[PDB]
């Protein structure tokens, strides 16, 4: 009538090969002595031998304050009614902190089945000598979809923040790495892991910044859970029998992970970064002040477009950043988690200080255009013959545009670097096209006075490039057919604009111009970055940096000669452009289909432990732009007495 | 030595009052006969009497294919280390479909504790005669945070979609209502419920549209889970002892819910809606064709701004809609779920057809301005004296702006109505300010020819209103201090613009103008809607609809007389404005802090079972705008012979 019930004492680190049926329940009693200042983990492992799909085993682990249960072989789900079946299951047991200095704690394991056949299982309860993580010591382990793991880290003395870096040398088991507090239970299942805490799907890398003020116990759990399907990490899926009713044996895929918890930049990294920024971008101001005191003693549309954008920029990103602030789902903003230093609510504060160069060099330029205009008007009371003939008609209206577009760049990008994304991308790099545009009009608008009608001619072209990026944005991972057709339609524009400016060197002019477009084509074809609007920016400068040379070479072959004061700004502008494009090309693939794949491109800080490569791009770009404004400005200053060459140049 | 183990037969619908200690385990054996075409639910209920916090009961329900376990009193968590403790727990048992026509199925209940004191519990397994929901029949039930519930709905014959409407006559227990398939297990816990399926947090209402193609079993589970804290529904929290270590007794709060699953519009509602739209908006075209054949026989900035917006509009919302498409978290887009008819990937397709009036009446207007220009130029070959003196200088350049801004409105709003939101709001209503702006310039630019300098004067003002909405957007739930200070700064603008146009009626002019601003102030102060940019739109038309009257009243007191052809468009424009503002004011509070609160304002469809109030607003607004363009156009057609009154009017 009544079932057998076998109660038997058991021991740690000793494997039991028993069996149960529908008329048999096995109960094992384990005990262990726990101590306050040395915590251990108890990991139960079950494994059924050559089991038929009739009816599973039912395993219950009973502790003083918790009941855990599962059924073996454990069945997990897929997307489209796909079941995966695991013969072997494991769990680390959650247990609350011990109230005494040391106490004996019992727990029980209960094995029962409702199938009428002898089912042979294999049980083993082991003690983990590696449960407590250490600061600065790599630790490696294994996990599968039926064997989730978790470890404990407790903060050292006086360390107020850490970063947990987890790495894997192989791509496709997926994973979720959650960071939870040390209160039982622990949510280490495919459906519990995203309930609370802050987490990150990985493929090869994950990195999470943790601070004490979120964990009043001064400790937390790092939880690793492997997933049954790799779609969330950019992987494909097969199904030969998978969609059928029966489950699919999937116990053959493991993930081998390494975890390292290391201290973060304490506080003086922030001071060093701020002092570096201020020093380098005020050296320019001091240099200009001394330069002036030496040498002297020897419109609304651009702002409104940004204003009618910045508020949508401010509102969109803030409404989008707050999710990770409250949800902990860190697969939403595409930071560089290995170099991302929080301040207040900002996650990557260093990716915002970097945009101080645009602000403070777009403001130093406006203080040059203003000083040139004022000085020129202070000359107009003396009435020298150089009104507009002995020199060139001064049109600062589009200088002010250049000096104020550089300012808005240090706000469109500083606000974009709050949660970089795909929907969020167009704010920063697309507005550098404007500066690229204005740097082209000047050299045209210098040899052609009545170009105010042509000023609006280029305004139409700028939206097309934004539309072209938008057209590329419509399919961010578009096929080659999009890429090559855009590549070939690029090829037409090579000779198309070359004809506008066109005599031996003009036939030589076609040599370097067409090559670069052809050169830049292949590096696009072979790579095809997910980021396209950033790609075309490179074509922007490369043609722009070429077109300076053309204006010089034609000027090189006249009686007009280049003075050093507007020449020393040509070599240094090109040197900084060379460096700036090096760090620009470092991060160009570091944005891909999914955050898991976009995260295996992260890399540590470089400068003062604070700034990465993309911060060094915000630095050199704002100096190259400013270094190019003074080229357009000073270049033709030797023509302060000539009225024939300047007038009949074009 | 070994524990007692009591195995005892049990019965449904009969309560057991037993006790266990650390040396006693109780096991109850239940059985029940299940049948294929009649499914029942088995609900286990446990309740501990006057239990001390020493060590809980541990309850295990063991079935053939599933093990369920919990611990009583059950502890749930809060946000800031807050624990809530429930003495009574209940679960409905998941069970896979029976393979035979009828079979006997056993399950077991296992009660055990590790505390050394007699703990007295109360167990009851009951059978539910109300597990299978029916189509079109309200069903009411109770639930708490420790007693989650779920019911089964199986599709009737030939019904391809249903809507599940759940309602509660009281606000603050929160809830999550998930819709899952009928494969075990069921995720009805505070941490499982959001794993899969599509769900909705409610406060008083929820409504979810379900389609067979997602559920190949032709059935699903409606799962209701009550939450321990009401922050996600806009509620506050107390904590007198709550933040302390001990848990808080919280078994005193219930939620009483009603569930109704009703069939959705089959297919001809879509046909009726499309036919209605086409008929009403082509009656205008046919009417104009007959009107012309009767009577005759008797620039880039506006598009570029939208183009540099529409692509960000298209990209942002599409990148934002796809989340609910793949996540099922329907607390992301602020639809009207009671009237939201899907088509393809679009969730609310009727909120897009409604924007056909802007497209097809912004296009019919451009075919009037074009015909007036062509006819006028076909007259300029005859050279009548009415070039610009006997009439008024024709400036269609800003007519084209009006006729093309109405077109872009039917795309900015049609794209906004793909996931209405807070970040997403500015796209639709802010661009109706432009049409409101251009409707003001015409009457000004008719009495003042050289107003091209004043054309850009108002362009600055438009961004300020957008900035004012943005300033209001920065704190969407801002305090009164924002609201009243903006209200009083409004009061200055009352007399400020009144002075611009200013004689007895001009002193009367101050009567109605200031009152409306004062009138519109209180209805803002008393209500203070979360939607502010939509509020100021009302102030937009109200002043705009007033300023038409002023131009008439001054015209009413001259020798100039109003012909009926430009008068019959004045009464009908005002009638449609009156109706349009009625349906506009229906949905004005239907957007609040949280989607749960924003959803208790939903209301059923009105017209042809397809269009709600806000669709009737897209309909009447596009006819009122068009009805106002023909006022600005035809009004002063009687001045086709006068050159004194027109010239010296202003
Ligand atoms: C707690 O468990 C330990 C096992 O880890 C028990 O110690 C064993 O007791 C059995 C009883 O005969 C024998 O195998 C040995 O005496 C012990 N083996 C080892 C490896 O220590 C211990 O008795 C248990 N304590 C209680 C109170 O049950
Ligand atoms: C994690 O799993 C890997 C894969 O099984 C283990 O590496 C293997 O260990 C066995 C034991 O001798 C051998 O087959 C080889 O040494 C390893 N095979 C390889 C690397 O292909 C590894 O030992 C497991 N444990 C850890 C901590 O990594
Ligand atoms: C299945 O459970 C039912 C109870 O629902 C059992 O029927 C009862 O059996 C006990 C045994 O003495 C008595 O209370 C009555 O004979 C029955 N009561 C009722 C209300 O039916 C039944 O015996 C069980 N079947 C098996 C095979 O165990
Ligand atoms: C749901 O819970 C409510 C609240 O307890 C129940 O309504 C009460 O029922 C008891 C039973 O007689 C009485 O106190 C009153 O009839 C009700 N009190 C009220 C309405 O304040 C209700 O019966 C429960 N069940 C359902 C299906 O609603
Ligand atoms: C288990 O039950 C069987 C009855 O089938 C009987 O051998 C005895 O009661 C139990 N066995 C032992 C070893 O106690
Ligand atoms: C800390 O643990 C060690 C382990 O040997 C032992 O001295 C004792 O259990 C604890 N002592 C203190 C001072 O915490
Ligand atoms: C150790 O735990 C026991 C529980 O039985 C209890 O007496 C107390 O918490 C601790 N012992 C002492 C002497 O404090
Ligand atoms: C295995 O089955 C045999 C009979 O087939 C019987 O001895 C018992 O059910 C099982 N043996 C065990 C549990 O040792
Ligand atoms: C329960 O165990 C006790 C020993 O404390 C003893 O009465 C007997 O073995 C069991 N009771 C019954 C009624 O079988
Ligand atoms: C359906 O259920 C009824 C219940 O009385 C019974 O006729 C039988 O179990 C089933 N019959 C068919 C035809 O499915
Ligand atoms: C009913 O279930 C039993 C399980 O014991 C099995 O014989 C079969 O699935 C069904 N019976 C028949 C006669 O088909
Ligand atoms: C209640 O406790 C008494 C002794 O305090 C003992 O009879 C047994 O543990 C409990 N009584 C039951 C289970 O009937
Ligand atoms: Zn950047
Ligand atoms: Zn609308």
């Amino acid at each position: 009538g009544p079932k057998n019930v076998s109660q038997k004492d058991a021991e740690f680190e000793r494997t039991y090969v028993d069996e149960v049926n529908s008329e048999l329940v096995n109960i094992y009693t384990f005990n262990h002595t726990v101590t306050r200042n040395r915590t251990e983990g108890v990991r139960v492992s079950v494994n059924v031998l050559n089991k038929q799909k009739g009816a599973p085993l039912l395993f219950v682990v009973r502790q003083k304050e918790a009941v855990v249960s599962f059924q073996v072989p454990l069945i997990l789900r897929g997307m489209f009614q796909r079941k995966y079946l695991y013969q072997k299951v494991e769990r680390t047991l959650c247990q609350p902190p011990t109230k005494n200095e040391s106490e004996i704690q019992f727990f029980y394991v209960d094995v029962s089945t409702l199938s009428p056949v002898n089912t042979t299982y294999q049980l083993r309860v082991s003690r983990m000598d590696d449960f407590v993580l250490r600061t600065g010591e790599q630790f490696s382990f294994n996990t599968t979809a039926a064997q989730p793991q978790y470890f404990k880290y407790e903060f050292p003395e006086g360390v107020d923040s850490v970063i947990v870096k987890v790495t894997s040398n192989k791509a496709f088991p997926c994973s979720v790495i959650s960071i939870q507090d040390v209160l039982c239970p622990v949510y280490d299942l495919d459906n519990n892991v995203a309930f609370i805490g802050m987490y990150q799907t990985m493929t090869k890398k994950a990195a999470i910044t943790v601070q004490r003020k979120d964990f009043p116990s001064n400790s937390f759990y790092v939880v690793v859970v492997v997933k049954t399907e790799d779609q969330a990490c950019g992987g494909s899926l097969p199904f030969y029998p998978f969609a059928e009713d029966e489950p699919v044996d999937q116990g053959h895929r493991q993930k081998t992970l390494s975890v390292l918890v290391s201290q973060a930049v304490t506080s003086e990294a922030y001071v060093s970064g701020m002092l570096f920024c201020l020093g380098i971008f005020l050296s320019f101001y001091l240099l200009t002040v001394l330069l002036a005191c030496w040498e002297n003693w020897r419109f609304w549309n651009i702002a409104t477009i940004a204003v009618f954008y910045a508020l949508p920029v401010v509102q969109l990103v803030i409404t989008y950043q707050t999710v990770v602030n409250v949800t902990g789902n860190q697969d939403i903003c595409y930071y560089n988690f290995l170099c991302a230093h929080p301040l207040g609510n900002l996650s990557a504060f260093n990716n915002i200080l970097s945009n101080l160069g645009y602000i403070l060099l777009g403001l130093l330029f406006l203080l040059i255009i203003l000083q040139r205009e004022i000085n020129h008007n202070r000359a107009l009371l003396r009435n020298d013959l150089c009104a507009l003939e002995c020199g060139i008609p001064k049109h600062f209206g589009l200088f002010y545009a250049m000096g104020t577009a550089l300012m808005m760049e240090g706000l469109l990008s500083a606000c974009y670097h709050v949660c970089p994304n795909y929907t969020n991308f167009q704010f920063d790099t697309s507005f550098m096209y404007m500066i690229a545009g204005l740097c082209m009009l000047k050299l045209y608008q210098k040899r052609h006075p009545d170009i105010n009608a042509s000023a609006y001619s280029a305004y139409a072209c700028l939206a097309i490039v934004i539309f072209f990026s938008v057209l590329g944005v419509v399919f961010g991972k578009g096929n080659t057919a999009f890429w090559i057709v855009f590549s070939i339609i690029h090829i037409i524009a090579t000779l198309l604009l070359s004809t506008q400016l066109y005599y031996v060197d003009r036939m030589v002019l076609l040599v370097m111009g067409n090559v670069i477009n052809w050169s830049l084509a292949a590096y696009g074809l072979i790579m095809r970055p997910n980021d396209f609007a950033s790609y075309l920016l490179a074509i922007g400068i490369c043609n722009l940096l070429l077109y300076f040379a053309f204006y010089i070479i034609m000027k090189l072959r006249s009686g007009e000669r280049i003075k050093l004061i507007p020449l020393l700004c040509i070599v240094c502008t090109s040197v900084v452009w060379g460096f700036a494009l090096f760090f620009f090309f470092q991060g160009l693939s570091t944005w891909q289909k999914t955050p898991a794949e976009s995260r295996e491109h992260n890399r540590d800080c470089i400068l003062l432990d604070f700034f990465d490569d993309h911060d060094i791009w915000h630095f050199l770009s704002s100096i190259a732009m400013f270094g190019s404004f003074l080229v357009l400005l000073t270049l033709d200053d030797d023509l302060d007495t000539v009225q024939r060459d300047k007038i009949y140049v074009f």
